[PDB]
């Protein structure tokens, strides 16, 4: 299983350092025990271990799109606890799992999956699930070991969240429709309180 | 071509030892001449070298998601003539061609399908085919060699499966639309009846 | 950027070398400034060459379905300036690239895509784009290097070509809904026509 209360993770794509522990605070309010910011956000060297520090005890903190067996070495150091990708690259999975480190890599098809859990994953990723459909997973739990948590990301919202839960998914990765570049702190306090509401009426129906 | 006389692969995940032999003749006595029992089954390695030693001269009799090189070894000294996968994996691929075995390994883009034909695959599996649709096929067979025999395998129906051929499937792989663990043998022979039909009328048409 | 004034690119699949030159000269003339020829078409080793030659100073040239590293150096001498794939193979993308042609590789995930840039894609081919959509494009967009440009390929059409373009798509290549093996050069002019029609439309709008 996710080791995390709520299985959501708050995905902070193109968030500043100056905004990043008001938004961070705000999804952590509502209830995201999960965050991450990926490495194609503008000075997230900055951003990262600042949120490390301010919220690593009460969330689980990392990075998204992390390409590079370098970064995680840089993530590390950092204090990330939590690696996130949009692909299978071996020796980032097997390099961030060396560290004891959560990851959640990203795979579209079968192959990518096995691909990834030989690589020591223990999540996987489904990027993105909006082309797929809930079925594309059920279908791949259909051979994936039963112990592995498989996580939505794409085209994923309140509204249908429900169906990703159904599908079996043990719960999903939100970008764009959570937190897009330059939206108010509120914004991120409305999306998040959405999320964790429609994943608790999920569970509930 | 497929070499055998309908190319329906009969999918049966999840069957038990005590119930395969009653669920594979139904299958055969309806028309079906390919069947593999999938390695997540319980107790497969009772179930299959059961199967090929009562209907091994009356149908193609093997295994499915077949993921490691030391299960082909095993599978081919049960009399295993079959191997189908969820996924390209090379090894699995050269190993089951090395013991002159079928193999419909499991790929999804055309980069895996590639590799797979490299690995010495005659037949693809594509999986699962639902989420991309039969025009998802009929693209990859204007790359694809024009001998190399396609099968849909994912959310294939009797009211869908002419789709699928018109598209440029050879065949398909059936799994819970014609067997869910634990449903009858008279459901069994219900829905490979409702196939086989299908099939038919689809050639004809 | 892509270094060619329109981002289309012709594909034509299954022309023969008495055709080709009349072809080419259609989709030229209608404002296309790639072309190529799938190494699948018959005799393309005597069509590719006379193209290059006719056209060569008019049109990025080249070919399509180049799957073995050995057709690379035999297009090279040919003066194929153009190589594209259905599948990321990371040495063809290598020679193609070490002879400075220009490579638009084809993949259909994350992490194809990434394997692409690795072999030094300077583009991608989003094959078949039909299954995913538009907002596959957009997803894979918010995970790749900004300047790496994104050609939809499969299902577009001069209808749907705008959608690909809102996307995120710098261009697509047509195959099938520009030319078919054994259409008319006045068919070939036609479609030609008005896929650049829908082209400039979408930019305007
Ligand atoms: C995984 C990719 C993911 O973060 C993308 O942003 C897509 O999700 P949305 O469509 O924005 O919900 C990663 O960055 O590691
Ligand atoms: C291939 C995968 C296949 O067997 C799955 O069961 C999906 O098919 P259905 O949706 O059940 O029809 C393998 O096991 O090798
Ligand atoms: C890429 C594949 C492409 O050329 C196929 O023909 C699919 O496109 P259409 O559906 O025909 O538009 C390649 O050949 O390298």
């Amino acid at each position: 299983q996710w080791q995390t209360k709520l299985p959501l993770i708050a995905i902070l794509r193109g968030i500043t350092p100056d905004e990043a522990l008001a938004h961070v605070g705000a999804v952590i309010d509502a209830g995201f025990d999960a965050v991450e910011i990926p490495l194609n956000s503008p000075q997230w060297e900055q951003s990262i271990p600042a949120i490390v520090d301010a919220y690593g005890d009460k969330a689980l903190i990392g990075a998204g799109t992390v390409l590079k067996p370098e970064q995680v070495d840089a993530l590390a150091r950092m204090g990330c606890q939590l690696i996130v990708t949009p692909n299978i690259h071996s020796e980032v999975i097997r390099r961030a799992v060396g560290y004891g480190m959560t990851v959640c890599p990203g795979c579209a098809t079968a192959t990518e999956a096995f691909t990834a859990l030989e690589a020591g994953a223990q999540a996987l990723k489904i990027f993105p699930s909006s082309a797929f459909g809930p079925q594309y997973i059920k279908a791949l739990k259909a051979v994936l070991p039963s112990d592995i948590a498989v996580f939505a990301v794409g085209g994923v919202t309140p509204e249908n969240l429900a169906q990703w839960i159904d599908a079996g998914c043990a719960g999903a990765g939100l970008g764009s429709d959570l937190y897009r570049a330059g939206q108010s702190v509120e914004r991120t306090a409305q999306q998040a309180a959405a999320f964790v509401k429609a994943y608790r009426e999920a569970v509930q129906l």
